[PDB]
């Protein structure tokens, strides 16, 4: 379907929603806040996806683990491996430029 | 120890790692790549749930926003309110301080 004005408004909201937990953060970044901040706002199952989810990309990165040690080290099964390919591939150059500088 | 060894294994190992996602967010705003980090790292619905937590946490701070209006605004019920309520609880009150400051001007 087409967007309409309906669906327009309510997605620029929470995409103004997004920016605005985005700069929270940041802030609570330079206030040294940011861990608890974090504990606040993510459960700990989230964390936990999200440090898994760095060492996919790094080792998606890396290019030496195969797609079975994934799964087994990483709990990251073959759909996991396309979806974080897809996103690492769908990344602006900028990024993966960095990435590679830093987690490699 | 708290934990029994193989327990204490996985904590330090998931420590470790939620540390190095911290770091890397932390370098990814001082760079300006916070945005494409955060897209690459959450799924859409989370981090609507992020942006939806966020007003939550402003309007159980702001104490004006009926359980009502909490559940039809924000989609948040009893039990979840109850959570949040709880969490902000437990967080140290320089962080709910600051938050006063910051969300509710
Ligand atoms: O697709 C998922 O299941 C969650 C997800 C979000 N960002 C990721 C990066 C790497 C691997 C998985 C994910
Ligand atoms: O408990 C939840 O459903 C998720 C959650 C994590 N931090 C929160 C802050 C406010 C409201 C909900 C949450």
């Amino acid at each position: 379907a087409q967007q309409s004005p309906y669906s327009a408004a309510m997605a620029e909201q929470r995409h103004q929603e997004w920016l605005r937990f985005v700069d929270l953060l940041k802030n609570a970044y330079q206030n040294d806040l940011h861990l608890p901040l974090l504990n606040l706002m993510l459960l700990p199952d989230e964390r936990e996806a999200l440090g898994t989810r760095v060492r996919i990309v790094e080792e998606l990165l890396r290019g030496e683990m195969s797609q079975r040690e994934l799964k087994n080290e990483l709990g990251a099964g073959i759909a996991t491996i396309t979806r974080g390919s897809n996103y690492l591939k769908a990344a602006p150059v900028e990024l993966r430029q960095w990435l590679e500088e830093v987690l490699l």
